[PDB]
């Protein structure tokens, strides 16, 4: 990932097929002549998309441009949470489906993992992060305040942004439960609150394996139902 002044990132495709696999699902969800209900709704909920890009003298070296959701913020705190109970799609090998459960064998009793985050501290004003094997160390018992922790800046749990979350979250699973068209496996929601106070962004982010449907993707719902639920609980503290 790249990120520009001009307010957006620029993410490289992966190897294919899961670069190539992206790129289609920013093309199908922004094309220009869709008038589908369900894909314009979704278009709310992610990234903006500026389209393939390439350096000039680099055809080869292919990117997603994207709105960078953190630009409007000044001390942006991010988190990034892969989202339902299987973060294999459907033809993945056993190998593969043995790598993916293994990185994290809770993904079927919790619906979502936290893939890392970075937060501002508010008493020194300085960032402190958490990488993929802080999430993947959460278990039933402590994944309520392994989620707190992102709102917690050194001296206060910030409700607001917690409460927004919610409200926000609220709105992604209304979308998901008025569509019978896509699965998404291995996608994320992007946290962003203002550290340094209203301003919060959820989107939808990551969409390698993102594949067409004739079902309710329940992994997904039940990930955002529990997700919220635990946002809740933290509303309590
Ligand atoms: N549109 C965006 N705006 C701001 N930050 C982003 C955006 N897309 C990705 N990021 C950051 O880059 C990270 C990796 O992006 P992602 O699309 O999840 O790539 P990967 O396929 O490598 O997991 C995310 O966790 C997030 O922190
Ligand atoms: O973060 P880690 O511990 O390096 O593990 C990676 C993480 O689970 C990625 O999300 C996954 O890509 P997908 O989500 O696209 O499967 C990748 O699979 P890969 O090794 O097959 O690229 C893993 O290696
Ligand atoms: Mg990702
Ligand atoms: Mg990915």
């Amino acid at each position: 990932i790249l990120q520009h002044p001009d307010g957006t990132v620029l993410k490289q495709l992966q190897p294919p097929p899961r670069g190539p696999r992206e790129l289609e699902f920013y093309n199908m969800v922004y094309a220009a002549d869709c008038f589908d209900g369900v894909l314009l709704e979704l278009r709310k909920y992610l990234p903006k998309y500026y389209g393939i890009w390439s350096p000039p003298t680099a055809p080869n070296d292919l990117y997603l441009k994207l709105e960078d959701v953190t630009h409007k913020f000044n001390k942006p705190c991010i988190m990034d949470v892969k989202i339902g109970q299987k973060s294999y799609d459907p033809f993945a090998s056993s190998e593969k489906i043995q790598q993916q459960v293994s990185k994290y064998p809770l993904m079927e009793e919790i619906g979502f993992l936290v893939l890392g985050m970075r937060v501002y501290h508010v008493h020194s004003d300085s960032y402190e992060t958490e990488n993929q094997h802080y999430g993947r160390s959460l278990t039933k018992e402590t994944i309520k305040d392994g989620v707190s922790r992102f709102f917690h800046n050194g001296y206060c749990l910030r409700k607001d942004a917690v409460a927004a979350s919610i409200q926000k979250i609220e709105k992604i699973l209304q979308w998901f439960e008025n569509q019978k068209q896509l699965n998404f496996y291995a996608s994320s929601l992007l946290f962003v609150y203002e550290g340094s106070g209203g301003e919060v962004e959820v989107r939808m982010i990551d969409f390698a394996h993102v594949f067409p449907s004739n079902t309710i993707d329940e992994g997904y719902v039940y990930g955002l139902k529990h997700l919220i639920s635990v946002l809740r609980s933290i509303l309590d503290n």
